[PDB]
């Protein structure tokens, strides 16, 4: 059962554990790089890194996928865009009016799958 | 509404967006360092870094807290441990039989709070 719990007091300034995203891409996503950590293969070309600002999060995203992740694009609450990166295969699915909390997945030579954890608004 | 969606196919090896954790601790948690990104102050002492392997997640975690986070310890599904680090103040709460997905929080000179996103089994 997916949930969250807060521990501690009321001070400080908020932070998120998710800080940056890059990809390697060609016809597919070869890799995703999350907070600098590489997952996937060495093919394709490395995108610039998208670093989330304070209070910035993915609010909408389009993923093309099939057996692998073919393409990713996203936009943040600040209106900044990442991608599209990747190819034209697969089929498209979109998340809208969300707040992405985390990205897990599975990878080998390519990025096989993504598990997106998000709040739906 | 907190939710998960998977995109892509069945192959590859699993990874998590949450790759590494360290803390600065003394009496309290001065800071938490998530995937290399520092959240909190410069006091206390830096712990070693715990780096998750493929398929590995936090399965049990004990947090002591009051106004701030006093202490953290955790266990993974692979029988590995982190901590305890911090002091004996506050009161303890334990998450048991979980899969941690993300660690967010709030920080200033110390780690005021943690907002742990997880699956509860
Ligand atoms: O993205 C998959 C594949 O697409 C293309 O064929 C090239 O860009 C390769 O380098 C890459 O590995
Ligand atoms: O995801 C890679 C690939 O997987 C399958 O072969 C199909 O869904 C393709 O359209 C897609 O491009
Ligand atoms: O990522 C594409 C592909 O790469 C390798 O061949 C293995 O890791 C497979 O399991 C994976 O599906
Ligand atoms: O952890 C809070 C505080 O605890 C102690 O007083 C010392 O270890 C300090 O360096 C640290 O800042
Ligand atoms: O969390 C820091 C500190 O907050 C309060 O002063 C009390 O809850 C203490 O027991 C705890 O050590
Ligand atoms: O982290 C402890 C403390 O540090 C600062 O003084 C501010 O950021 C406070 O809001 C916070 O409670």
């Amino acid at each position: 059962s997916l949930t969250h719990r807060k521990f501690g007091g009321s001070g400080g300034s908020p932070f998120s554990g998710l800080s940056s995203i890059a990809v390697r891409s060609g016809s597919y996503l070869d890799a995703i790089i999350i907070d600098g950590v590489h997952h996937g293969g060495s093919g394709g070309n490395l995108s610039p890194t998208f670093t989330f600002g304070s209070g910035e999060y993915i609010s909408n995203m389009t993923i093309r996928s099939g057996d692998y992740i073919d393409n990713i694009s996203f936009e943040t609450n600040m209106g900044r865009r990442f991608g599209p990166y990747g190819g034209s295969g697969g089929s498209a699915n979109t998340l809208s009016n969300v707040k992405v909390i985390q990205i897990n997945g599975s990878a080998g030579d390519y990025l096989d799958s993504l598990d997106i954890y998000y709040e739906q608004y």
